Formats: C-alpha cells, structure tokens, sequence
C-alpha cells in the first residue's frame, strides 16, 4: 500500500447536512457563506469536526489541513470562520492542534502546512486562536532516510527557520499568545541548529543559507534567551551541532561555526577571536572548546572515527585542527617511532626464528626465540582487541582507512595459533608461522605514515582501484574456470610426457601463466584435437588481452581527471588517526591526558559573570590575502 | 615556552601612584587626563618609563607600544602627553627610541607599528619628537625563514615602501627632523630594493605592487640621491637586488628590472633604450651591467649554480640572456664538439682494452692502452676536482641538473683505483674497470646536450620520476623480502634437482622474475607445502600486479595535465650551465675572457658626467604585437 498524499486535486480523499465530501469542496474554493448550515446541524447530532466523520480515513487529516492546502494570496477567507465554528460547538480536542495519526505524516500540524506555504497572514490567524507551536511532527517521511523525505526539525520554529521564513520566526518568537521555546527539542532530540545542519550540503548556496540562517538565529537567541546557551546543547546521541556537523559530514558549515568572528555586540558567541594581526600574519585565539580529545566524545573522536563521507579529510586541514594535531604529533613521534622500532625488533626476531627451523645451545635460543615470539604476539592480540573494543564499529566506516589494525590482530592471532599448534606436535605449523611473517613484514608498511615523503606515495597508492578490479576479477575467473574445463576436458582424449592439461588446476595454472606474461602455446601432438586445443587457447589470449586493456583503459578514465590531489589531507587524517589513538597510550598504562591550551578571560557571557574559555592561538601568516586589502 | 604575543587585549602582559597595570589600562582606551598624576609620581621616586618597572618583563616593550597597537581611527589622543611627560622627567634613553630587547621581536621601535597601523597622523607626532629613524629590527620574528615571519628589511622606511604605504614614503623621506637615508643598510646588509625583491612573489598582483613600489621609489631616489647609484649598492654576501632577485628564485620583478623602460626624465635609470623599431621589429639596446659572466659574480653564475627554484630555467629565456648565451655557445660550439670527440676516442680505446683482456707486439699495444687510460683517467679527475672545487655547493642545489660532473668524476676514480689494483697484481681489476667502461658509455649521454633535437627529449626523459619511483621500490622491497623469505622457510621443508627456492637470494631473484615477465609458478611435488607456496606466489604476483598498477595510473595522473612543456628552456638550461663552465676553459689553460657588448655614451647619468655602459643589441621581430597597436 503507498502512502496517501497530503494533498489531491483530483483524487478525491479517502474513507477509511454537510458531509464530509460537501465541505471538503466547500472549503477548497475559499467561500465563506457556503458553509451555513452547518454549525446547526454539528448541534443536532452532536458530531465534532475532529470525530472520524469529516476527517480523512488513512491520515486522520482535517478540514483546516485542506483549507490551507489551497491558498489564494497566501490567504483563505475560509479559515477563520471554521475556527469560529469549532470554539461555538465547544470541542474538547481543539481543532487547531489536530494533528495526522498515520505512520507516514504522524503529527503533521496544520501550522506547518501554513508554515510552507509562506504565508503569514495566515500563521497569525492560526497562532491567534490557540495553535500551539511545539507540535513535534515525526512521521516517517519527515525523518531522514533514503528515498522521499524532508528532514527539518519536526518543529513550526525549525521548518521556518529551515525555509528561509525569516518574517515568521520573528513571530513565532515574538507573539505574546504562544512564544516558541527556541531551546526546543523533537523525538530524536535535535533542536532547530541540529536540523540546521542536517539539511545542509556541501554545495556553495546551500551553505550559504544555513550559514545565514544560523548567525540570524543565534543573534536572535542571543536577545530572547541569553541565559541558556542555545549551541552547547546536545541531542539523544550525545552530539552538539558542531559535532553533528563533523560526523554526518557538512564541512562548509562546520568551518563557519568553528572559525566565526563577530565584532561589539553578540561578541561572546564567537569561537576566533583576532588577537593581533601585523601585515600578513594574524594571531587569532582559537576557542577548542569541544574540539580536544581530552574530553569523552570530542570532535576529533568524531571526524577520525564515526565520521562515514568522502569529505572527512577535508576537516583536518582547516584551522584550528591542523595546528593541533601538529602539536601532539610532534610531541608524539618519539612514542610512534619508539612503537616502530619495537614491532621492527619483533618481525626480525620472527623471521630468525622461522630462517632457522629443525625439519621432523642453538637449542635453547630457538626455544627463547619461539616463546618471544608468543608473548609478543599475545601482547598485540591484546592490543587490538582492546581496540577493537573501544571502536566497535570502526571497520563497518573505514575499512580502506582502517584495515591494518585488521592484519595486525589477524598477525597475531595466526602466531599464537601457530606457537600453540606446534605445541601439538603437529606438522602444519610452519605454513601458518610463515604465512604469519608474509603478514607482519607486509604489516611494516603502516609504520611509514610517520615520515611526510613516503606516506605521501604511500596514500596515493592506496586508491579504491580495489574495489573496481574484484569485477574484472569476476569476469576473467569465469572466463579462466571455463576455458579450463574445456581443455582438460579435450586434451583427456589422446591421439591413436604428462599429458598437458592433466587436471582442472593445471589447466587453470598454464591457462594464468599467460597474463604474467611466461605462457605457452604450441602445436602439439599428443591430443587428438590438437587444432581446436589451439584455437581455443588462442580465442583464451586474445579475450584476456582485450579484456585486460579495456579493463586499464577504463580503470585510466576513471582516474586521470586532473581531479586536485587529495594526497597531503589524507596523511594528515592518518597520522591524526594514529595519534588520536596513540593518546590514550597502550592498554595497561592508560596514559595520562594532557590539556591543550590556555585559558583565558574572555568579556563577559551572557549572564553577567566573567566568561573563560580555552583557546589555542594559531600564527596564520596569508600574503596574498593581505595584499587584496590593500 | 612560546614568543610573547606582541598585542593581546585578554591576556595581560607578563611581569618577567601608577603601576604598570593601570598605566597600560588607562593608555590602551586613548584617554589623556587620567593619566594626571604619574609626572610627579616619577619625581618623587626617580623612575623612569624606560625602567623595568613600567615595560613588559619579557619583550621589553614600552608605553608607547601599546599606545599605538591600540588606536582609533588612526590617532590615539594619549600618544603626545606621553612624550610630554618622558620629557618633562627628562630620561637619558628617550622614550620614542625605546626598542624590544627579546630574541624575537629586537628592536622592534614604536615607529614601525605605526607604519604598519597605515596612521600617518600618528608618524608625525612621532617623528616629531626625537624618534629616530633607522632603528633596524633584527628580532627572529623579522628573519625570513620557514615559519611565522615578515621579512621587510628590517628598517621604517623599507616597512612603509613595503606595505604600499605611499603617502609615509614621501614623508620619511621629506621631513626636516630627520630624513630617512634611503641607501641605508640593516643586519644583513639589505637596503629597501632588497627588501623588496625578497618579498616579492611570482605571483602577478604581489609583482605588480613590487614592480610599481621599486620604480616609484627609484625616481624618488633620483631625486632625492641624484649622486649615488641605489641599483648597484650589495649586501654582505655580496649581491645587488638584480643578482638577488635571480638568487631567491623571484622572475616577475627580475624580468622588470632587466627590461624597463624611462622615457625623458629619468631616462638614464633605465637598461633598455630602444635603438629603432621598423614595423614589426624592434632593435633595443638592452645594458648588460653584471650580467656578463666577465665579472666575478654576474647573473649568469648565479642563475645556474646559486640559485634553488624550480623556475630557474624561466629566467635564460627571457631577453637578453637568450640572445646573449646564444651567440656564447655559437662561437663555442667547436670547443664542444671538440670536447666530445675527445672524451669518445677514450672510450673507445677504453672499450678495447676491455675487449681484449688477458686471463691470468699486442702485450706493447694493451700496456700502452692502460697508461693512456690510466692518463685519460687523472686527467678527468683533475678536471671534476677543480670543478668541485670550484662550486662547492652545486650538487647540494641541483642533483637533477649537474650528476653528470658526479659520474664522471666517479668513472676516473673507478678506472685509476682499477690500474693501481692491476699493478697490485689483485684479480679484482677487471670488475671495477669494466663497471667503470658501463659509466663511460652512459656518462656519453651528456654530450647530446650540443643538439636540440635529441636534448629536447632527453630533458624530457630526466624527470623527477625517480624520487616517486624510491618509494614504491620501498614497498616491492619489503614485498619481496619477506614473501622470499617465507618460500624459503617453508622449501627448506620437503616430500617424505637442485631443491627451488634453496636460499633467500635466489628465491629473491625466482620472484623478481615475475616483473621481467619470465617467473615461473608450477604446482610441485618436491615440497611437503606445495599448495601454499603456490598460494603465496599466487598471492604475491597479484599484490605486485595491483602495486605496478597502481604506482603508474598515480604517476600519470602526476605527470599529464597538460602542463606546459617546459622542454626548451630546461634544454637551453643546460646548454648555459655548460658554455658557462667551459667559457673559463680548462683548468690548466685558463682561457682569456673576452668581453660582451659595445660600450655606448648613454645621455648623462646624475653626477652631470657623460654615461658609458656596455651594451647588446637585440633585434625581435613580433608581429602579433605589432598588429595589436595598429
């Protein structure tokens, strides 16, 4: 069953003397007089336009809803006497606050329809006679999901502010009637700024709008509730919008709010405070409140983490961020090299001892050597999972980011596997050891994001290229697995040395051997078909080849686009990563944390009393920008 | 510990009846009366402003300093009673001239905030009370470097001629107090014009600020310092703005300075008279003063030795260093190609002497090939030593450009160390000499420079391609050492023919193999593991694949983006760098320089005397040009 729409010219309403039907269309031209009649009558039979009679059957839609969904000049001379109607019939359930009870538009107000509609000249009629302005609409297609949706906020205040309405959110906050509580907060919990950021883009107008809407807002809070702190406020996950606009991924508003500066009044509500600027350079205080990792869920957790967009290592370079996590990983290469040296220390030691290996005083050094290797590899079993542990979800965001700390605990966990199936004197041993080194010296390879020179080619090789091949990968296994079957399948009849094509995997193997560019193909003699054996390999070459080049080609063009070289951003994510997490230091010496910079007295909040405040002062130095000032 | 902000309204200063606090509260708002009071306090107790009780504990600074870092509308009322009062107590260190003492901002006067706040209402109040004007700043925080700095010559007037400031120029320099000397020099030897080219970008607005400050302030110099040459003035390391604009790399202002053009006054502060334009062409006598190689350290010399930019080869196109190095390697064309036909007649006899080689009349002939090798040889040591000697920094500057002086120089070694063996009667002679023949025949490819059809795809060949190819060789290092490893960990182990994989080395070399395009991969028997070593080569052959792969799509999309082809000017690069080496001639017959140019009585320079100066006529014909103005 699809979802019966809000609103249908043509398709009269469903159902599961003024009938409904009569006054449906009565109220749709926009005709007072025409309704006479029916007042009486709702007194005869004591029927309450709110009783399932006159409202749609599905969506529990009222008669307002249809009167507003159909404006002339943003206003129906029909309105006003309905509500008339209702407060003279005396109906318990005010007709105003009746709200949709499907699934699809739970809640959906009347308020919210005039609300889009941009029409004020009606929000005053409706707010003027009891509407309430803090009916939560949290249908399904007002919640944010694929497909068909328009998330704003599930409030009158969050949709108007959300559309641009600025004439009705200078009402909605200014009316002596019903004065909406800006500090508001739906299902979910977000109030108007979440939704604000949810709705933004990356794209340029649209962020200009938020950008707008917010400083507008918040200036606007700033008046009518100076008190309360309108951005520090949190939802049902734990997240503030700045937050929330670092894990759903909106960097364009995230800037703003992270480096915003106002001037004179609505001073305190700023986050960059220019401390001194000469020429070029400019010293600004950087407020970080929220963004240090010494708190439980700081924004750096956010974006290195939970963050799932394509755009996350862009928030890394914009200041204050980047000056930051330089600070801490400057302090802390001294422990990551120190990490590295180690692991070196341990994979040398693996690869002496499975150099060195009896076959079915040297003695006992390959008996320390082998119990080392257990306790190292116990120690970075622990290591992971504990990780593991603390990021549950991690591999599900990044794994492309994030799957060294999958080969490490899988290192691990075949070492100790190998130690222990040794210890049953079982003869499979060597394989998961030695397969176990390939992965630790292979593992090595996650320590050179430290230096800048080679985590530079290093993340310029990592590419999603992979993802792309398994389907070439796809198409040429079939073409293998069949070609395979067939010639073994033709070379088992012989003519009236192992046969070629012996088996299954052989073929498959001499069949492979032509891609790494060491195969043969010969007329030979021995099958009875030896011209179709030849044809066949060579229809097998040729469809290889053809599918290799194309393959590159496309692999070429979906590459080459002089796309800007997101290289440097994507190594600072990295090693913000492995700092980030380094911070914490290793599992059974939980490193005490540090605070990052000074706190200052900052005027004065809104309250009164002095305001301090943890800055961080950034010497951000922009020849070319000072010289357009000029 | 961190460098003092200069300005910070929040934190108060450090301490490292008027105290300091209320001194500097009481200045920074700008009103004069309440400051009523402090005179006699400073009689009563003999302090002075300039003593440590009332100046930052740190940086030194002063009253004033704050006075002028806090201003309105470019005037602070409280700056003249300041001096007032400083006066009226009458201090030894006058106030106005008090200067920073910290290691980062030294000597940072009160004269150059001013500059910089763009106030020259607030410049003559200073100035008009005894503030002198060459107090160089040589604080770290004006020392160019990488980091937070503002590098701008270090004095007032190089400040104001570097931040467009026009209207303070005029001023400094056309006071009666005390008039700013406009060839005067700070630490490092810079005057103004010096400044100016360090600052200067390529970047084409920044150029064209510098370009309009340098002329403007050079026609005011002729006016003001008619009698001294401000263009010809050096520095401590002994460069003119001209060899330090080559030096640092700056080409839009070099360019400029090279090629400017005075008509009627200030015609003789010019470099390029136009001799005669006919349509199209034009005729024009650019000067050449230091730009010939004739001198000690002309413009050529650093240009091709000195200077570190990755636009140094911009700078030989440009006229008049075309034409000029032009007719230098015409004439010395011969003395290549005679150098070349030389250095092949030695290989080839180096070449023979290896083709026949005894193995522990033609003993005559092959012991007279060794001495004219071993000849051959010393000389060509000689040769690159004095090179070497001559420049002893180039290759830390240019490895890409000059590693060929490298190879030769390790080929005469090479060859001289393998004769001294052979006379050592030791059987590793032939080695070291025939490795040394292989650098020969390559060391050959220099030559082909004389040439512009084979230079040109040479220096399209020589690209920074090897540093990006370091790093993948990194990874497919490690790659191959531990999978080379583990085969061999794991062969060592056989079933219940030399066995494959036997050591480490050889299993390194049965897997490189795969990359020539010859490996071999069969499923054995010899081996207990055959299904894994199979498994692990297969493994192994597709991560090297996917790496090849991966490391050429990302050099390509390095390389195409149809960049412009910078092939010709790297070529005539090159072709300077070796006329200018070889125009000193050998190092046993120093050839005799001959002069470039016809020296020509140009007008009258500003001492009223007749001007001689070297000149070279160019005649470039440009028709587009030419159109345009018809």
């Amino acid at each position: 069953q699809e979802p019966p729409p809000m609103e249908s010219p043509f398709q009269r309403e469903d159902r599961n003397r003024f009938d409904r039907d009569r006054l449906f269309s009565v109220v749709s031209r926009g005709v007072p007089e025409e309704l006479t009649g029916l007042l009486e009558y709702l007194r005869w039979n004591s029927k309450y336009l709110t009783d399932s009679a006159y409202t749609e059957g599905s969506t529990g839609k009222t008669c307002l809803m249809k009167a507003v969904l159909n404006l002339q000049d943003g206003v129906n001379a029909c309105i006003m006497p309905l509500l008339q109607i209702d407060k003279d019939s005396g109906n318990p359930k005010l007709l105003v606050n009746a709200q949709c009870t499907d699934e699809f538009y739970q809640g959906h107000s009347a308020l919210h329809i005039a609300i889009e509609k941009r029409s004020l000249q009606c929000v005053k009629l409706l707010v003027e006679n009891g509407a309430d302005v803090h009916l939560r609409a949290c249908g399904r297609f007002f919640q944010k999901h694929q497909g068909t949706c328009f998330y704003f906020g599930e409030l009158p205040l969050s949709l108007a502010a959300c559309t641009k309405q600025w004439d009705v959110v200078t009402y909605l906050l200014e009316n002596p009637h019903q004065p909406a509580s800006l500090e508001a907060t739906d299902s979910l919990g977000n109030t108007v700024l979440h939704a604000l950021v949810m709705i933004a883009d990356n794209s340029p107008e649209n962020s200009a709008l938020v950008i707008h809407m917010y400083d507008g807002l918040l200036q606007m809070g700033a008046r009518l509730c100076p008190t309360v702190q309108l951005e520090e406020i949190s939802n049902h996950q734990g997240l503030t919008p700045l937050k929330l606009a670092a894990k759903e991924g909106k960097i364009e508003i995230f800037r703003h709010i992270l480096q915003r500066e106002f001037s004179g009044p609505y001073q305190p509500l700023s986050r960059k405070f220019t401390e001194w600027c000469y020429g070029p350079v400019r010293v600004s205080l950087y407020d970080l409140s929220s963004v240090d990792s010494w708190e439980k869920n700081s924004v750096l957790e956010i974006i290195a983490f939970h963050c799932k967009s394509p755009n996350r290592h862009r928030m890394v370079v914009l200041e204050p961020l980047n000056k930051l996590l330089q600070e801490k990983w400057d302090r802390l290469v001294s422990r990551f090299f120190f990490n590295f040296a180690c692991y070196l220390v341990y994979m040398f030691i693996f690869t002496v001892v499975a150099y060195h290996q009896p076959s079915l005083f040297g003695e006992s050094m390959l008996l320390l050597g082998h119990i080392l290797i257990l306790l190292g590899g116990i120690y970075l079993l622990l290591g992971q999972l504990w990780y593991f542990w603390r990021r549950r979800l991690f591999i599900w965001i990044s794994f492309m980011d994030s799957y060294f700390e999958i080969l490490f605990l899988l290192q691990a966990l075949l070492t100790v596997l190998s130690q222990v199936l040794r210890f049953m004197e079982t003869e499979w041993y060597l394989p998961l050891l030695v397969l176990s080194l390939v992965l630790g010296w292979l593992n090595l390879l996650y320590y050179t994001r430290g230096f800048q020179h080679t985590g530079i080619y290093s993340v310029m090789i990592q590419k999603v290229i992979l993802r792309d091949l398994l389907r070439f990968l796809l198409v040429y296994l079939v073409f293998l697995f069949g070609f395979a079957v067939a010639l073994v399948s033709l070379s088992r009849e012989a003519r009236s040395e192992p046969a070629p094509y012996r088996s299954i995997l052989d073929a498959s193997l001499e069949l492979f051997k032509f891609t790494i560019g060491m195969g043969e193909l010969a007329f030979q003699e021995q099958l009875r078909f030896r011209g179709v054996v030849l044809l066949l390999l060579l229809a097998y070459v040729l469809l290889t080849y053809v599918l290799l080049l194309n393959m590159l080609i496309a692999l070429m063009s979906e590459t080459v686009n002089h796309v800007a070289d997101n290289s440097w951003s994507i190594w600072k994510l990295q090693k913000a990563i492995s700092v980030l997490e380094m911070e914490n230091g290793y599992w059974w010496c939980r490193r005490k944390k540090h605070r990052e910079g000074r706190l200052l007295k900052v005027g004065t909040r809104g309250d009164g009393t002095p305001d301090e405040r943890w800055c961080f002062r950034v010497e951000e130095v922009n020849w070319a920008a000072w010289e357009k000032t000029l």
